[PDB]
């Protein structure tokens, strides 16, 4: 508690900036400095004589009251609805005020302890759900990278790509878990963390595991709401707990546990899975071999299924978290049928065959996907996913479809060569569909997608992969200029030329949504061939208009279907 209390008081400036910038993404840096002043005053007035009326209140309620008391702010950035509520309803309104879609903001500025203040402000408002320990550790990595630049501005933009990659990996997992908490409730977060921690810390004992999962679950309730102070406290408490029982949890965290807040926690999260105990059997037979499974379930169902997840997950370090959860659900459903029959021990005896069956099906699928990646390359496989994604979710904006497609192919670029490609691919690919379904909102894309988002956490990815083209789709008009090529397209440009190509393909699939995937891929390759040839020509402009495939159908020139 007391080291954590010191850390919070010493970093109150950074923490205040994170909270306000995440909650009110439109607020300016000058307004951040206003709230920093008022929060530093609050800190001092509490240290000097704690016994005050305002010192008793929770730090998120205090922060939100002072945001709500700023002259004109609620109405200026459209959050007066939240200030007109109080307490839990206000806190909930502020959580709902966050926008994952940060297109409305400009590009990220070029920096040349105000540097950290500015970095934190600019990162936090663009990543409104990322937890504070992650963000404060990202900034410490930015200070080191900044300082290793003696064109020192362009030195900083390069070299920050690994820092940015560290941020997005963490926030992608945090958003997936928070999204799951909103849509499915705390029970599912518990089962996610039973699987994760059991897999990562296989020598841990069940009772200590369940204790640790309760701590992590409470950490997520605070962090997902956006309560930065509580998130720092609850995260420290998780890491204190792990480091105090270190030799009974993991032999891989020695160096981590010697570090300070908040690097300690990030090291632990990043650490490798601990090795399986020598004496750990290949299978725990009591879930299938015993004749008393149904009564053990009936004595305490949630604890019984938690124990199953623990015992299965620590023995299967090569399954993804979604695959473990699918296995839990299959075991649960098998016992729901079996335990009301005349001979329950009979049908549940071979549950491991159902488990092996689904695992084999999933592994085959990933093998096939990685073979397509090897055959086609990154871009080739990206175009296949852009077509499929646009077919099933054509109501999404083209920018979002392109982002989702880029994230989907990066799962394969990261995972396919590695040992244990199956776990890596399936874990990363699950995050992509998580992004699709929303963090702090229930999104309305189309009925079939909405059904996959909301019905079942563990079976979400395979639900989506079984969807056919959205036959409900009525496209808006598209202007001809979306499909025209300009002379600027003919140079060795950055990956904003790749984003232009991706946008073209997505818009094309929207326009021509009734064509087959093969016909769309053929039409797209026709356009690419024409750009390859016309970019070698003198005057590419005229070449494109006299060699491009027709997309319209005569008497229809500015606006297509
Ligand atoms: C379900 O699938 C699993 C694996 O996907 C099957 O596990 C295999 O079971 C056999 C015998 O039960 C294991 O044999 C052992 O192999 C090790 C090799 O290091 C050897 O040292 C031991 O003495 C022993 O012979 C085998 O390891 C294991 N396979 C794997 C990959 O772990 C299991 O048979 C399937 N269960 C059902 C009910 O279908
Ligand atoms: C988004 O969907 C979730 C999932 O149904 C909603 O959560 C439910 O909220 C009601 C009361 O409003 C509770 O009775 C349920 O227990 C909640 N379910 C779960 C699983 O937590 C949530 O209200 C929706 N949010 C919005 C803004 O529409
Ligand atoms: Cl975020
Ligand atoms: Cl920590």
């Amino acid at each position: 508690f007391n080291s954590t209390q010191k850390f919070i008081e010493d970093n109150i400036e950074y923490i205040t900036i994170i909270a306000f910038a995440q909650y009110v993404q439109e607020a300016t840096f000058e307004e951040m400095e206003k709230l920093v002043k008022d929060m530093v005053e609050y800190k001092d007035r509490c240290m000097a004589d704690k016994t005050l009326p305002e010192c008793s209140k929770l730090p998120n309620n205090v922060l939100q009251e002072k945001i709500c008391a700023m002259e004109g702010l609620p109405q200026k950035h459209n959050f007066s609805h939240c200030c007109s509520k109080v307490d839990a309803q206000r806190r909930l309104c502020f959580f709902y005020n966050k926008k994952s879609d940060v297109g409305f903001l400009p590009p990220f500025p070029t920096l040349d302890e105000s540097l950290l203040n500015h970095f934190l402000y600019e990162v936090a408002r663009r990543n409104p759900f990322v937890f504070a320990p992650t963000l404060l550790t990202v900034a410490v990595h930015f200070e080191e990278v900044a300082k290793s630049c003696c064109n020192k501005v362009n030195c900083l933009q390069t070299r920050a790509i690994p820092v940015t990659q560290y941020l997005k990996a963490f926030s992608s997992y945090q958003k997936h878990v928070c999204g799951a908490l909103l849509k499915f409730g705390t029970k599912v977060v518990h089962f996610i963390y039973i699987a994760i921690l059991s897999q990562k810390f296989p020598k841990i004992e069940f009772k200590e595991l369940i204790s640790l999962v309760e701590d992590v679950s409470s950490n997520y309730d605070g962090c997902c709401e956006g309560d930065v102070v509580q998130c720092i406290r609850d995260t420290s408490k998780v890491m204190n707990h792990i480091c105090s029982k270190q030799d009974s949890i993991s032999s891989k965290i020695k160096e981590c546990c010697e570090k300070k807040i908040p690097e300690r926690g990030q090291c632990i999260i990043n650490s490798n899975k601990d090795d399986r105990p020598k004496d750990l059997s290949l299978r725990e037979g009591k879930f299938t071999d015993s004749e008393n499974v149904c009564q053990e379930r009936d004595a305490d169902p949630d604890t019984f299924f938690a124990k199953f997840t623990f015992e299965y997950s620590r023995r299967h370090p090569d399954l993804s978290i979604p695959e473990l959860l699918r296995i839990v659900q299959i075991y649960k459903d098998l016992l729901r049928n079996c335990c009301n029959t005349e001979n329950p021990p009979g049908c549940y005896r071979y549950a491991e065959d159902k488990f092996n069956e689904t695992t084999e099906k999933s592994l085959k699928m990933v093998q096939q996907e990685c073979k397509h990646f090897q055959n086609l390359g990154k871009d080739g496989l990206k175009y296949h996913y852009l077509i499929r994604l646009t077919k099933i979710a054509p109501q999404l904006s083209t920018e979002e479809l392109v982002s989702l497609g880029e994230k989907m192919v990066t799962a394969f670029t990261t995972c396919c060569t590695l040992s244990e490609e199956f776990a890596c691919v399936d874990n990363l690919a699950d995050l992509v569909f998580g992004e699709l379904c929303g963090v702090n909102e229930n999104r309305t894309i189309n009925p079939a997608v909405d059904h996959c988002c909301k019905t079942n956490f563990a079976f979400r990815r395979p639900c989506f992969e079984s969807l056919k083209a959205d036959k409900t789709y009525v496209p808006p008009p598209f202007s001809q200029d979306l499909f025209t090529f300009h002379a600027d397209m003919c140079q060795s440009q950055n990956e904003e030329l790749q984003r232009k190509t991706d946008r073209f393909l997505v818009n094309l699939v929207k326009l021509k949504h009734e064509l087959t995937d093969e016909e769309l891929q053929s039409l797209f390759t026709n356009f690419a061939n024409v750009v390859d040839k016309c970019c070698k020509a003198e005057s590419p402009e005229v070449c494109f208009n006299e060699e491009s495939p027709k997309i319209g159908n005569k008497g229809e020139n500015l606006y297509f279907q």
